[PDB]
């Protein structure tokens, strides 16, 4: 039980690198996240998109870049990769923005 704290501005745009994909080939990865109400978990495919492809994107090293964090990006995110014996990573980041409700 963990997490990291990083400040954020409302409809201020945010880069990340979530690293994980070991050397081999693109394997699995889900994406995961806890908040208040959770309105951002979206599942990510190797292959494929979803809503949350509009809001965020990933780029080719991994990362993941937001056109505008805003009050619904607030929360805790965290990364999750499935290999053939089950490996997941652990890892949760605390983002909150700089106005509240």
């Amino acid at each position: 039980a963990m997490a990291q704290n990083i400040t954020a501005r409302i409809g201020e745009p945010l880069v990340l690198k979530c690293k994980g994909a070991p050397k081999k080939p693109p394997q699995r990865l889900e994406w995961k996240l806890n908040t208040g109400r959770t309105e951002a978990w979206k599942v990510l495919s190797p292959q494929g998109g979803g809503p949350w492809d509009s809001v965020a994107r990933v780029l080719p090293n991994g990362s993941l870049f937001l056109p505008a964090v805003g009050i619904q990006d607030e929360g805790i995110f965290r990364c999750q990769a499935m290999n053939r014996n089950g490996k997941e990573t652990k890892s949760n980041y605390r983002v909150r923005v700089y106005q509240i409700p």
